[PDB]
């Protein structure tokens, strides 16, 4: 239809994806404002009712969206569905309403991309991950085992050893704050933890930059084929095509 | 004119550029014993002389500059209009005379090439930096409402907020001066901090490797067109132009 | 023999590796409840028999694997070595059980090729880490002579002094909680101290990165074979095979 | 001569390099034994031996290379005259007798590569270096002169400053030991020290990274060279002298 149609050039204009944009900020500052415990009741009842006014924007937003594109067509799209969870979940009563501010990445297409590449990354690193965790579990039976009855409050149980090995791994007081207090009792102790130091800041930092490399090779092509249609095609691929012609001219020159 | 010309050969000679960077030096050696609280009557006067000195010295520099490059042509730079601005604020009553110590980055055509590829890698990695922001302030408002009525000092605002989540994201005493003594009221707040340090530390490693990445291969054409006139062709346009040759030679065998 | 021949297609189904790794999962589990110090008498001996019933079925694996290949074609893997000696340690009275959970690595190929990439990087940057050992070892002889006698609890002898440097060099309360003590007897320490952290923080990234950097292309290759049977070529490969096909049409052109 | 040219292949041999190696480690072992303070007077008296043992040996190695290789000849190369200084000045009495254990860098090849790339990748990051100087410099001054005379300790003049913006600059309980106190007295110390951080930890980072990419490159090299004769040319000449067969084919093809 006409109207549909109208309906679509209106919602992909960069006007209304502007609009809406503002809305969303808007919302966040009155949800960052509403965080100040000294505001008179008439300010708390004003900033309420600006949020109100900003997610009513959304549901009239969402409701021209799923119109236009159909029920179907609309919820084909994961960002569309996370659109329409986080507008729906305000409706009907969490308490953590600031998460619409996530809706800035989801309406800005390059703000888009950036977390795109960044998820696509993910299943690529998944190994590494597996050993991090694999790692950190073994370790945090081992330190409970080891130290969890001398040192109760580090590694009483599985939970507190996993939660003081994380930050073991990110080097906060891991020797004046645990490990030289626990070497006063155990002598030995920095076998288990200068290793374990090693292995994970090595495998933590494999994980990152496997996560960077590719998010940012992953959003590069997509910001490419935003703007043209196409990305660049690997270098692999151009040497394959140079290769081609060189047999198309050889079959050539040797009888021709 | 003639006598422009001699004078636009003066300020490009390197003779030139190291007695304004020997001045520059000077200028900042006596802000430098300016600070040593200890010093005569005499002695600070005499080093507000020094300091008077080089500035004239920089306004002689600044004034023969408009003139050889006329008053259009001189604003044209960044970095002119940066030497002008830095200079002509002193006249006229910063506190901050040290900052004319950034004329060295200006005036020493190397260090102005670092900066200019830092500077030309931000449009880049904009929509990292926005990520990182949207996820921090999503945070501050979330740790406000959550622990600033039983952690004032550290939560009480949402500026407290951003501040302890700029220290936790950096790992300072995050876990011993933060996060355990939250969790002796809170014991759930492992599951708001962790997640935020992963994110952010991933997020904040990601924009710091974009720039640095970026920053480097713009310097390096920099320096590349700084001495030769021009930059290495990047390998997809060599590719492509080795392909063209192809193109030509192969129409040529096919019927010739 | 055809029985030796169904009993390896069993071993290399993916099926017996989802029960094989649904086992180790689960005696990994009983090992993480055996750390729980408030448990009964009675669930204490269930989960003791849980255990004993996965290094039985681990037996059983293991054995199946040595007859289906034979002595010498099990032993001939590093991993089935791995694999046979974490089981048969078991048998015959370490206390760390846990430790077979690394079976996990062992039994998934991805997580297997991701230890592989490092195992197989670590020569490539074996003098990188012989260069931070000869530094590490030069820095506790003089820290241990230096200050030994005035702080003989972080550098008393030499294994306290490479314990602190170690802590020093992961920049962990370096400042507050040892150099700025140590410069209030020795108050030019920071002439050992800083050199050292710039040294080591340098050559420890140096010898990260090159495991990194190294392990992935490693692993890459390797899922490439796992998958096609053969890896990409390297561009130096691609050019040199490009150069002649080159050669070949030259020697034709000249005079054909 | 022939007895100069036997000399020369005693000291280019394996067995030569094993020898020297095992000195300088067997050298090292005794200054390490030397900072046990609990030691006998014999057991001293014997060390020191083992030391002017090692010295000598040492002494007779330079002594063989000098006149196998010339005056002008064995001090062409920095390693020999780095080789004489740290032998010669243990003869006519530095209390860093450690300091001879750097001859394993020297004497080993491959750890003489790793150091030569480091050292040579140097030049090309001095802007970086500097840009990092200048940043340190005025940050100190500006420090100085804001909280000197409220936190005379940290920042009462220039070189307390230096070190504890160097401390700031590692994260090293920068807010919970220096930024929360220094805020108590000036709130908002925050607008200097976190823009502080930011442009330290990414220009240090830029530093590090420069020198590692670089220095594993140049590294990587000096092993080819070490090893075949010569290195793996770069890609660009690789592309440039197929694009010169090209040109060869081309006229002739064209009129041939
Ligand atoms: C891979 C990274 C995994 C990090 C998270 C692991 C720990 C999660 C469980 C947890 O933290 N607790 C269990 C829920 O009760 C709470 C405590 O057991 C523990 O945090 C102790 O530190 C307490 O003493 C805090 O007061
Ligand atoms: C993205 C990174 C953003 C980091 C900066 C955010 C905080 C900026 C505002 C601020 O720091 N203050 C507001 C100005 O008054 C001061 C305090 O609210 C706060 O710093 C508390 O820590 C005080 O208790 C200090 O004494
Ligand atoms: C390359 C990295 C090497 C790091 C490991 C070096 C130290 C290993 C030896 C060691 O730590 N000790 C010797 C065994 O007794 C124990 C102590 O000498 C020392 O840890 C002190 O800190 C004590 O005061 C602890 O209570
Ligand atoms: C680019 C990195 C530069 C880091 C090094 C800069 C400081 C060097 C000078 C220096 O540290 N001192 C001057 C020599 O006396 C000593 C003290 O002024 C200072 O260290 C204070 O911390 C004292 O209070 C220690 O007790
Ligand atoms: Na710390
Ligand atoms: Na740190
Ligand atoms: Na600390």
């Amino acid at each position: 239809s006409h109207m549909s149609r109208k309906i679509r050039d209106l919602i992909e204009s960069k006007r209304f994806q502007n609009v809406i944009t503002a809305i969303i900020v808007l919302n966040g500052a009155v949800l960052g404002l509403l965080t100040d415990t000294t505001l008179s009741a008439s300010s708390q009842n004003l900033l309420e009712r600006v949020d109100q006014l900003c997610l009513t924007i959304f549901i009239v937003e969402i409701s021209l969206k799923i119109y236009a594109y159909g029920v179907r067509g609309f919820f084909r799209s994961g960002w569309n569905l996370f659109d329409f969870v986080i507008v729906a979940i305000a409706l009907m009563p969490r308490t953590f309403r600031i998460f619409r501010v996530m809706r800035l990445v989801s309406v800005i297409p390059t703000m888009r991309r950036v977390v795109q590449g960044m998820l696509l990354a993910l299943p690529g690193v998944g190994s590494v991950a597996a050993l991090l965790t694999v790692v950190f579990y073994i370790a945090a039976v081992m330190a409970t085992n080891l130290y969890g009855a001398t040192f109760p409050e580090w590694f009483g149980d599985l939970s507190k050893s996993l939660y003081t090995l994380f930050q073991v791994m990110t080097l906060e007081s891991w020797s004046m704050g645990i490990v030289r207090p626990v070497m006063n009792v155990h002598p030995n102790a920095w076998v288990f933890f200068i290793p374990f130091i090693m292995l994970t800041t090595l495998t933590v930092l494999n994980l990152f930059i496997g996560i960077i490399v590719d998010a940012m090779a992953i959003t590069k092509e997509q910001e490419e084929e935003a703007k043209t249609g196409h990305h660049q095609e690997p270098i692999s691929q151009t040497l394959l095509h140079l290769g081609d012609r060189l047999d198309r001219i050889e079959k050539q020159l040797a009888q021709n």
